[PDB]
This record gives structure tokens, C-alpha cells and sequence, in this order.
DNA sequence: CTTGGTTAATAATTCACCAGA
DNA sequence: TCTGGTGAATTATTAACCAAG
């Protein structure tokens, strides 16, 4: 079961962390929040949907060094620190639209450069070849940590990454 | 309250039905490029099209900027809109939509800035008219005193926010 | 299956807009 | 004479179906 996602002493840590970041340099902290969001391909939307921060604003702050009031940044830094409810999910092999991580794509291109063939066999030869990459890229790495949740490479996807790439070239 | 007392002309419409009827045979993409260049030049919000072409924003874009296949009926709504749109040639003649900076105006504003960020209202309303020139010129009809740029007509306030923004554009890099 | 068509979503961008010093 | 902060709006880009050879 779950009985850990809430510890006062532990939480204190979360909180204490936010006040170290809200004292650090915003853009330094920002590009940290970005890198994570990147590494873990987390829908920008998921953040907004919860911090109540303005999409345009957030984007502008994470990609451009646009000024964000402390209280706001507090909202972000928190969500960020509390988000590691995600490692608990990659630690226990036990919505959001799927997103192709750069890692999986760099290879998705192979089969294409090699042979745009959609073989439901030489597909898996990449499905777990992507997921192994996705898992690697984002800290963890057990070929089996299924904590990829919604970003997990599947054939309800790979087949499409080829399909689409097809409808492209002329 | 400008007039268009021929707006509903027999021949006039007849010709419209024929041209869309033509492009509809022409290469779908060559037409797009055409529709795109018009939209670009006159800096028309893609959105204005979508609202009245009942076409899918994503779709309209993909077709116009990429080689995305669109079935006839829609591409029909497009052209029809396109040719009907070329009505506003009246607006530029007979001397509600978010404003936008055409390239010609912008390439000119960078100087008035890289030169010296001087936002002197003495120099602002000087620029408004200089860009407002390029705009008309870039888009044929050059009757400067023909506020035909309508929603896209450069104003003192714009150049302000522009300069303002560009300055504040110099943040964490 | 897959290619013509098509889009709900997501997010970068653009242009503003406002509070004070 | 703006400038930190902010955001409603617009649009390129995503990852999808879906009908039908």
C-alpha cells in the first residue's frame, strides 16, 4: 500500500527547500525546473492546471528570463519539489497526452533512415529500444521501471510516428 | 459607412464563382501559396479566416504552410473567402481584429532602436507614419492618408509597446 | 493494414495592460 | 517615460484517430 506520501518532518524538508530556491537565482532555478520538465517530458499544462500560473507567463519564465513574483515562483518551486511523487512511481512498478522524448526520436529516425517498414516485429525492436532510452534519459533505468506512465513508448504510438513521418515526405 | 453598391452584382459574382471554380482545378498548393502570400502581405489574422470558413485552424495552417491535403469543399470555402476578401481593395480605395506587425514595419523599427532606443514621442509619431508607409507600400495601395490598414494601422501606442517590449526583451539569456 | 483527411491539444509567440517611482 | 510583472489571443506543432481502398 501507500502510507508515505505525507510526512511532517519530511514535508518540512519540502518547504525548507522552497525557501532556499526562492532565495537562489530565479533563472537558475527556472532552468532547473525546465530541465526536469524536459528530462521527464511533463506537459507544461499539468503544471498550470495545478499551480494556477498563467501558461504564457510560465512559458515565458522557464524559457525566457521573464520576471515572476515570489509568490508565483513559490507556487512553481513547490509543485516542482512535490512532484517527486514521481520517483515513488518509478520506484514501484506497481490523463496526459503522450509525448515523444528526444531520446526515443533519435532512434525512431533509425528505422526510418534504415527502412520505414512498420513490421509489428521490428517495431518492438525499437519500442523497448525507446523505452530503455526514455528510462535511461530520466535518471532511473530498469528496462522494466514502467513509471513512464503516459509517456511510455507503445505501438499505439510507434506505428504512428512512422505513419505521420510518411504523410510528410514527398 | 463605406459603400459596396455592386457587392451583389450579377456579373461580379458570376466571375467570383468562376475563379474559385478555377483554382479548384489548379494545383491545391500553388493556390495555397497564393492565399498565404495574400494573408501575409495584408497581415490578416489566420483566425479571421477560420471564424468564417468554418475550417479547422490546425488544418488551415497545415494546408497553407505545409503540403497538407484538403478536400475540395473546404478548399472551396477557402478560395471563396479569398476572392470575397479581395473586396477590401475597396477599403484601400474608398479612402475588432487584433493588430500585427508586418515585416517591413519591423525591419524599420529595429533601426530606430539599434540606432538609439530613443522613444521620443517626437520620434515615435515620426515612426508611426514611416512604417505606416512601408505597410501600404508593401501591400500595393499606397495612399498614405488611406487608413486602409485598419486593424493593422501603426499607431503611437504600438511603437511604444514595441520599443518598450524590445528593451524588456533584453532579459536572462 | 496504410494512405488521404482531419483535429483535439499543447505550447511558443505576439502585443498588451497595469502599478507605481 | 517607463518598467517590473502579467495575460488574453493567436498560431505552429503534436500525436491522433478514421474511412477505405
Amino acid at each position: 500500500k501507500e502510507l508515505e506520501n505525507l510526512s511532517p518532518e519530511e514535508a518540512a524538508h519540502q518547504k525548507a527547500v522552497v525557501e532556499t530556491l526562492l532565495q537562489e537565482d530565479p533563472w537558475r532555478v527556472a532552468k532547473m525546473v525546465k530541465s526536469y520538465l524536459q528530462q521527464h517530458n511533463i506537459p507544461q499544462r499539468e503544471v498550470v492546471d495545478t499551480t494556477g500560473l498563467n501558461q504564457s507567463h510560465l512559458s515565458q519564465h522557464l524559457n525566457k528570463g521573464t520576471p515572476m513574483k515570489t509568490q508565483k515562483r513559490a507556487a512553481l518551486y513547490t509543485w516542482y519539489v512535490r512532484k517527486q511523487r514521481e520517483v515513488a512511481q518509478q520506484f514501484t512498478h506497481a490523463r496526459n497526452r503522450f509525448k515523444w522524448g528526444p531520446a526515443s526520436q533519435q532512434i525512431l529516425f533509425q528505422a526510418y533512415e534504415r527502412q520505414k517498414n512498420p513490421s509489428k516485429e521490428e517495431r518492438e525492436t525499437l519500442v523497448e529500444e525507446c523505452n530503455r532510452a526514455e528510462c535511461i534519459q530520466r535518471g532511473v533505468s530498469p528496462s522494466q521501471a514502467q513509471g513512464l506512465g503516459s509517456n511510455l513508448v507503445t505501438e499505439v504510438r510507434v506505428y504512428n510516428w512512422f505513419a505521420n513521418r510518411r504523410k510528410e515526405e514527398a
